[PDB]
């Protein structure tokens, strides 16, 4: 169903739930995720996210497809994602 972000590494900090969807920075801002905060993230079963460094779905990125504890080099550096559903 949802991934969840979180602020800071190991699954700590304040947390937002996503549903599949287009994100930009500022929808992202709308949903209470600012701008590279982003340090940690869950992804169950059926679900996987693209973490991009630039806004409108560009630049360097890392695709998520279970639970991440840290991002490495897109650790507080995320400005847009696509949440996207993988039926099985
Ligand atoms: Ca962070
Ligand atoms: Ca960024």
């Amino acid at each position: 169903a949802n991934i969840t972000v979180f602020y800071n590494e190991d699954f700590q900090g304040k947390q937002v739930d996503l549903p599949p969807g287009n994100y930009t920075r500022a929808q992202l801002a709308a949903l209470g995720i600012e701008n590279n905060t982003i340090s940690s993230v869950k992804v169950p079963p059926g679900v996987k996210a693209i973490l991009y460094q630039n806004d409108g779905f560009a630049g360097d990125q890392i695709e998520v497809v279970a639970n991440a504890e840290e991002l490495g080099p897109l650790n507080n550096n995320v400005s847009s994602i696509r949440v996207i559903s993988v039926p099985v």
